């Protein structure tokens, strides 16, 4: 706890930016007896308001925090980190083709790995929340061949504690309760949330999610849509994407995977495809895992049934074609 | 803390409520050991985005959250609650006159008062963020004559907050080694920063902040016009006022008023005056505190100078000027 860890977040003079630097500056993703130091970095228009930004973090006199780098310049922003949250990108608005947006984003990517590979600190653990998601990380990993594998991730977290909290409204139970739902492969309409292997708490034990709930139908249907269209009803709702949700659970997937998991307890993570659950190899892709040691380790041996195959492929499939499009812009 | 506390943030779909909620079930307000029931209040234009806001708190799955209720009723709001963080109100525009401001904000306060007195829990502890604070403060309290004069407070902690992070800047050490700055008066630009009492802990021991700067000029002039503008400073950088650092200061000030300050520490609270330093009795006034068992209690026996005492009299003046003002806009 003496020394201070370095955390970048790009796209910090955004929403979830916003949202985001001051849970890490108060402790909540490294932990209340671990300092930290922020990079931020965004882009020449943001500029005024990125200082804006700092000029808040300075004046909330947080004790953990030893130093607040504010920038446009990608190497500075890089130099030295050891966690490095990537927010950076272009939110789809109406109007936009899912090319301009694919096109807009994952250039970002391809750019600032570069920057990362050659600058960050060797051990850095990198977690893309920038939609989409799992595609941006993959090229980030494709333009960074000297990150270990294994030091990527994407967020899929957002989904999990989704998934969690539609579970904890269902039974009306506190979600604390909850533990154990899995998400499977992209972050988007094409996610398997699968609530065959969660358990709640109850007066008589650890229960099935499935027991407790008695409606299958529901959980194999709209259970799926309302997880799968999440991102959409906050949309409809605040006119703008999720930013504190989003914020907290980039917080949850960094703590988790530096501090552990729980015993008895495990959480979703995208991350790079060792052909695991025969999903293919070489995509970044959501999986059931736990932590130690800083590393993530897929929960092995789970059982899966022909619907969670089936769903499991569809995914990959989704995943497949982003990564088409993705190369398409790129070339 | 097997037992919730209820916490109302009022204001809850705006820029400082979606900075505070998560912050409030995250643990920082309260500790982390300790869990809560948000209730969130708005007025019925917000319905869809306050109803978002709770979508995203349940999105989260915050361990520590037991309940959120999202409302445009007040007495639903003030149900019970434990913690009352007064957020709602209308941000100065450019076009609008002080009376504006002044006229739509307190309104607020002298209905949402009688709320309060009648439903929300019997040592319900009461912070006022919106502007202007103490203003606020000081008619919720002569509209809820029920309500313990101790238990109303108004958010000066931000300007304490601001002037620790100006040392901090200033000598270039960590804000964690710098303490006990005073705010005195009011939320305005007549406040008084005052290092007179202030401390840093350098490897020699604690010395206080005059020696280490060697500027009386500097901390006697500018140190204070930047604490003063510093709210526009934030505004002219962001096009919006402060939220991500006016939500920490509020969990601050909660946190320090239920858990205490620490041994050698003390803080900024705008509280009702009883006639300490002479300051004239029955204002909201900013004082120097300490806080034990939930109570606060104003710093006594710090020594006066001329300057200071000046200062000191002519931010009670002008918080008497906006007690006039609001008196004829309420009659
Ligand atoms: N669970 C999830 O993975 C999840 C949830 C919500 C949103 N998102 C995604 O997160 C991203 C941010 O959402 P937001 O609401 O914060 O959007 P926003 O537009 O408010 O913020 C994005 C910021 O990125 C900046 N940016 C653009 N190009 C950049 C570059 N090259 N380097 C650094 N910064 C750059 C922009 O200036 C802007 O300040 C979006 O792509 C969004 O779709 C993902
Ligand atoms: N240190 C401080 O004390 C400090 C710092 C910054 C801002 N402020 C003040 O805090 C307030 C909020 O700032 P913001 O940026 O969050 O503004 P904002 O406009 O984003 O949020 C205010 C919210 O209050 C709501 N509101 C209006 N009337 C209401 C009522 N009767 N009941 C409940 N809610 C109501 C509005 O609909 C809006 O959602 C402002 O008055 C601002 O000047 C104080
Ligand atoms: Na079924
Ligand atoms: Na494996
Ligand atoms: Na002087
Ligand atoms: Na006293």
């Amino acid at each position: 706890a003496k020394e201070p860890v370095r955390v970048l977040v790009t796209g910090a003079a955004g929403q979830i930016g916003y949202a985001l630097v001051p849970m890490i500056a108060r402790g909540i993703m490294l932990g209340a007896d671990q300092p930290v130091i922020l990079h931020m970095l965004d882009i020449p228009p943001a500029a005024e308001a990125l200082n804006g930004v700092k000029m808040e973090l300075i004046d909330a006199a947080f004790p953990l925090l030893k130093g607040v780098v504010a920038t446009t310049d990608a190497v500075e922003g890089c130099t030295g980190v050891n966690v490095a949250v990537m927010v950076g990108g272009f939110p789809r608005k109406e109007g936009m083709e899912r090319k301009d947006v694919m096109s807009k984003n994952v250039s970002i990517y391809k750019s600032q790995a570069a920057a990362l590979e050659k600058h960050a600190a060797p051990n850095c653990k990198v977690l893309v929340v920038a939609n989409p998601a799992n595609t941006n990380a993959l090229i980030l990993k494709e333009f960074a061949p000297s990150i270990p594998e294994k030091n990527i991730s994407c967020l899929t977290r957002l989904d999990h504690n989704r998934a969690l909290g539609q579970i904890s409204e269902r039974l009306s139970v506190p979600v604390s309760d909850v533990k154990n739902v899995i998400i499977w492969g992209n972050h988007s309409s094409s996610q398997y949330p699968d609530v065959n292997h969660a358990k709640v708490q109850t007066s008589s034990g650890e229960k099935p999610v499935r027991e407790l709930v008695k409606d299958d139908a529901w959980l194999d249907g709209e259970f799926i849509s309302t997880v799968q269209q999440r991102g959409a009803a906050i949309i409809k709702a605040r006119k703008l994407s999720s930013a504190l949700s989003a914020a907290s659970s980039a917080c949850d997937h960094i703590r988790d995977w530096v501090l552990g998991t729980p015993e008895g307890t495990f959480v979703s993570m995208g991350v790079y495809s060792d052909g695991s659950y025969s999903v293919p190899s070489g995509l970044i892709y959501s999986f059931p895992v736990t932590c130690r040691n800083g590393d993530w380790s897929i929960v092995q041996g789970l059982p899966i049934d022909e619907v969670s195959r089936k769903k499991m492929d569809l995914t990959a499939e989704e995943l497949k074609e982003e990564k088409d499009l993705a190369y398409s812009c790129l070339s």
